[PDB]
């Protein structure tokens, strides 16, 4: 099986540079093999598939660059969020499993009352957003504080066939859509609320640090949110770090908390659509 | 003496931790320390310089990123070039000493002829025509098959006043300026001449692959411009690696070969302005 080993033997090599740096190293590798060769992953299988000595070394440089900790996304140029392709690239946050879950709350309460116009607040990628806009017919009016969030965004948009219900604009939480304000029935948002003294893994190192950080709290974005808005007739659903539940509960009453598929808090739900 | 015991000490920790990655350790650590503190390299003296304890950890966690072999300058965000600040990012290639050199040598047969039109392949972040434009009054046409190249050297031209004399366009080699291929008097270029079996520095990495390398041979770009363009009439300055002279040779005649200020070959010059 002459081509048939050589590829595998070589999968197995990178996988274990990669080990100490992800658990999930066979599948990364599995990856970045299929990303330079230029095919679909399910194609590493067929018989005779070929690595020649050009694209091998391309494969163990981008091994070695993995292994100094940068994101395999940033790599890969894309990640895969609720079945959908959302391109990403230094300066962009990559969507993360637990944000699906909220998403999928999202569409359920869409669903269920019927709402027409969305929020998504730091719509980063545009995973929140563009998603709803995608399973939904609601209109969705997205922000970000970073100028390469927003063309990414649209990017995102355009690239679902989403751009003509998807609407993005540079500012922070809902400034730039003032005039929409009173409009919206359901705000939406992953913010960053990461304390500023806490570690960063090797990977989330190289992403926007915009995109993590809530202050000492971190939870300086609730704060300024639920202080300067009104959620009269609203709902408001947000991703949340485990452990603020109990603080959450004095930035905003009548709040419900729910958890991840992994047991932790995860997600706050404001529900004043009376 | 008591504040200035605190920034320094960091510095010195930082240097350390970058050892083994650069030489030039405590300059890099300098240009990120002045750079999250929001000052020039030159206010680091300063009378009472503090650093916040978010200012530090932002320090420690950029030294932590370039230690993983991040370019500095991506971090950094710019690259100064020929005395201009140049703006850089993933995607784009940042500016190398050398091509200073090349620029001078273009600067220098521009104001000797009197050139009024420059092409400029490859530009990449723009440094080399941007340049010209900036220091002269040709205008040029500048161009690569990077769209975020482009869109960067744009950027990089509208910084410098000089939106109006700088045109850049996507495509290889000089076909998306055709119909103005006569009126180029001289063609300048640093294109990719590393060899495809080359190693790669930890930081090279990092930078777009299609910037480095022109085949097993690393000569490439070379040989399909030549057998492409008819040069008559025309100056052709341009980057090389510092053993392909000889190679050269065989690819073009009539050609002078220039050296580096480190003794280096560097440029190929091909003067046929009768
Ligand atoms: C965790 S990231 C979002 C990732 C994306 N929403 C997702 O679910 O994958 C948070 C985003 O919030 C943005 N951001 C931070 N503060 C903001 C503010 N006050 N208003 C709007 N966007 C903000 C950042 O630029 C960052 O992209
Ligand atoms: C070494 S980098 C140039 C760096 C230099 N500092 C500058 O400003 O041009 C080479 C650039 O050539 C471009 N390039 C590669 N092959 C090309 C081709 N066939 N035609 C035009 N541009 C090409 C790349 O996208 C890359 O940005
Ligand atoms: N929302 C945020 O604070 C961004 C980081 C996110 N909690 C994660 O680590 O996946
Ligand atoms: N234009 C080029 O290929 C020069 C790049 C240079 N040899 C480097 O690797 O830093």
């Amino acid at each position: 099986s002459g081509a048939e080993r050589k590829i595998w033997s070589l999968i197995r090599d990178c996988s274990g540079k990669l080990e100490g740096v992800t658990e999930t190293s066979v599948l990364e590798v599995l990856l970045i093999v299929s990303r330079v060769l230029g095919i679909r992953k399910e194609d590493l299988f067929l018989k005779d598939l070929g690595v020649s000595p050009t694209e091998e070394k391309r494969i163990l440089e981008l091994v070695e660059k993995r292994a100094s900790g940068y994101p395999l996304h940033y790599i890969l140029g894309e990640k895969e969020f609720m079945g959908l392709s959302f391109l990403v690239e230094e300066g962009v946050f990559v969507p993360r499993p637990e944000t699906e879950e909220l998403v999928e709350l999202a569409l359920e309460l869409i669903r269920k009352y019927g709402i027409k116009t969305v929020a998504d607040i730091g719509t980063g990628s545009g995973a929140i957003g563009v998603s709803v806009a995608k399973f939904s017919d609601a209109i969705v009016f997205a922000t970000d504080v970073s100028s390469k969030a927003v063309e990414i965004a649209r990017k995102n948009a355009e690239r679902h066939g989403v751009s003509d219900r998807f609407f993005v604009r540079k500012g922070e939480f809902l400034e730039p859509f003032k005039e929409k304000f009173a409009s919206i029935e359901m705000i939406l948002s992953n913010p960053p609320y990461v304390k500023s003294s806490a570690h960063l893994p090797k990977d989330v190192l190289f992403e926007p640090p915009e995109a993590l950080f809530g202050g000492e709290d971190g939870l300086d974005f609730y704060r300024e949110f639920f202080g300067r808005y009104d959620t009269s007739g609203k709902i408001v659903l947000m991703e949340i770090g485990e452990d603020q539940v109990e603080e959450l509960k004095k930035i905003v009453s009548d709040t419900v908390f729910l958890k991840d598929s992994a047991g932790k808090y995860r997600f706050l739900l404001l529900n004043r659509r009376s």
